[PDB]
């Protein structure tokens, strides 16, 4: 029924391409370097394997797509989206799913309906396959004031890769994800540790949460440092044995998403005159680790 272009055919993109294929939707990948085909290779939670070769980089397929689904790293997002937006119909919604925040600020002139999403699914590259590590929920809603009700997408996507929840205002959700990510990613990348080690660092966590709560406050959302801290510990307790995405990036010598996590927090703090010494130091530490490669 649906025709979807997936931009960013990595771990997340392949997860969605597989799911969308199993429900009989028409899909293609959009790759950085144009190629004969997009190969999709996915090991599901049980152990089953999906192997397909799909259309890639077809501009006509793009011009007649019902949705652009974007599953790029946050620093890759807005240049890639801008370059596809003049071919995609002015009416086709663009759904951004990434960690961090700050991309919407880079996409103010997009004429398409723009949607933002967070997900707790986990998918990992293991050599040449993607492994679906965990199931989860994807929260989606409008990116901007002008973007309307595309809740119909949530219904459709619930039948593809549950669970999916639509929110008329997604901001609170982005901030709560940003808060946990400001804690776990830089600290794990710095200490080279599994998430669960952070349970030994309650003072540092709480210091970061106080800074985040102060900014979220000024951005017009009711929270407290204690509430954010409680949520960080839930996430830590749930993921105790995991290697965070930022630590995985570090270990693998890839560029990190720091500019859209703590980096974005710093941008919002500075815009309001909120001193965030601890987030600043974590940001500098991650940037430094990256300069060693
Ligand atoms: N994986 C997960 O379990 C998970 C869970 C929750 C949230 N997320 C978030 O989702 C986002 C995507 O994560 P991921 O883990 O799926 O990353 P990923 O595996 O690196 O996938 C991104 C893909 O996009 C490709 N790409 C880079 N620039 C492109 C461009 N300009 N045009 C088309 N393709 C391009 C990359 O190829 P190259 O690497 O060759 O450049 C890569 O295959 C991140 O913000 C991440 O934090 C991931
Ligand atoms: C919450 C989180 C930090 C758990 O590892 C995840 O967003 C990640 O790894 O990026």
């Amino acid at each position: 029924s649906m025709k979807i272009t997936v931009l960013g055919c990595g771990a997340l993109g392949q997860l969605w391409l597989t799911a969308l294929c199993k429900q009989g939707h028409e899909v293609q990948g959009w790759l950085r370097v144009p190629q004969p085909y997009c190969s999709v290779n996915l090991v599901e939670t049980d152990g089953s394997i999906f192997n397909e070769s799909l259309t890639a980089n077809d501009p006509d397929f793009l011009a007649t797509s019902d949705l652009l689904l974007v599953t790029l790293k946050a620093w890759q997002v807005s240049d890639a989206v801008k370059s596809l937006a003049s071919t995609l119909p002015v009416t086709t919604p663009i759904l951004l799913i990434h960690n961090g925040m700050g991309t919407i600020e880079e996409l103010q002139n997009i004429q398409q309906p723009l949607l933002m999403g967070t997900t707790t699914h986990a998918a990992r590259r293991d050599g040449n396959v993607i492994i679906h590590v965990a199931n989860g929920i994807t929260h989606i809603g409008p990116a901007r004031q002008q973007d309307g009700d595309y809740s119909y997408l949530a219904d459709i996507l619930q039948t593809v890769l549950p669970d999916v929840a639509w929110h008329n205002n997604i901001r609170a959700e982005l901030w709560r994800k940003l808060a946990v990510n400001c804690v776990i990613n830089p600290l794990t990348a710095i200490w080279n540790c599994p998430n669960g080690e952070l349970r030994h660092h309650p003072q540092e966590i709480m210091q970061i949460c106080e800074e985040v709560a102060a900014v979220i406050e000024r951005e017009g959302h009711h929270t407290s440092a204690e509430d954010l801290r409680d949520y960080v510990m839930q996430v830590i307790d749930a993921t105790a044995e995991n290697i965070s995405s930022m630590l995985q990036d570090i270990r693998a010598l890839r560029h990190t998403e720091i500019d859209y996590i703590n980096g974005f927090l710093l941008r919002r703090a500075r815009a309001h005159g909120i001193a965030v010494p601890e987030n600043t130091r974590l940001f500098e530490m991650v940037k430094r680790k990256e300069s060693e490669y």
